[PDB]
RNA sequence: CGCUCCUCAGUACGAGAGGAACCGGAGCG
C-alpha cells in the first residue's frame, strides 16, 4: 500500500518551516524491516530499537501515556521487554527508519550517522509483523504519530 | 586542571521519545 505522512521540514532547498507530505510505500517499509537486523539497537545507528510505544518492560502503560490506535492485534497487544530485548520469551515493537524511496537503512554508521529522517516502519519481535508506520510532526525528533493510509 | 577531536559506546543507564563518564590517543591553554 502506501502511507501519507505529514511533517514540518526546513526544507534546506531553502531554509524556512514547509509542511511537507511524504508517501511511504507499505510494501517498501517491509521489505526494509526484513534487510535489517531483528536486534534491539547495539548497532552504530542504534536501530532498529524498541519503540515502548508508551508503555513499560513489563506490559503496563505509563503515566500520560496513550498507545497508538494500530489497529491489528499484537500490535496493540502490552509488549513484554526484557534488558537486551532477546528475552527468551518477550514480545514487542521494534522501529526502524523508512523513507519514501524505500531505501534500506545505513543501520551500522554512527559517526557519521544517517539521517533517520521523520518516518519509521514498526513491526513485532520477532515475528517482523508489520504494524503501521509513524513518523514525527517536526523535523526528525519529538513524539511519533501514526500517519494516515 | 580547562577546552576541541578520536575512543570508550550507541555501551552503562533510560523510556518525555533519549544517552553519559573514567582509562587511553591527537592538540591548544
Ligand atoms: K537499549
Ligand atoms: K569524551
Ligand atoms: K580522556
Amino acid at each position: 500500500a502506501t502511507w501519507t505522512c505529514i511533517n514540518q521540514q526546513l526544507n534546506p532547498k531553502t531554509n524556512k518551516w514547509e509542511d511537507k507530505r511524504l508517501l511511504y510505500s507499505q510494501a517498501k517499509a517491509e521489505s526494509n524491516s526484513h534487510h535489517a537486523p531483528l536486534s534491539d539497537g547495539k548497532t552504530g545507528s542504534s536501530y532498529p530499537h524498541w519503540f515502548t510505544n508508551g508503555y513499560d518492560g513489563n506490559g503496563k502503560l505509563i503515566k500520560g501515556r496513550t498507545p497508538i490506535k494500530f489497529g491489528k492485534a499484537d500490535c496493540d497487544r502490552p509488549p513484554k521487554h526484557s534488558q537486551n530485548g532477546m528475552g527468551k520469551d518477550d514480545h514487542y515493537l521494534l522501529e526502524f527508519p523508512t523513507f519514501p524511496d524505500g531505501h534500506d537503512y545505513k543501520f551500522d554508521s554512527k559517526k557519521p550517522k544517517e539521517d533517520p529522517g521523520p518516518a519509521r516502519v514498526i513491526y513485532t519481535y520477532p515475528n517482523k509483523v508489520f504494524c503501521g508506520i509513524v513518523a514525527h510532526q517536526r523535523g526528525n525528533q519529538g513524539d511519533l504519530r501514526l500517519c494516515s493510509h
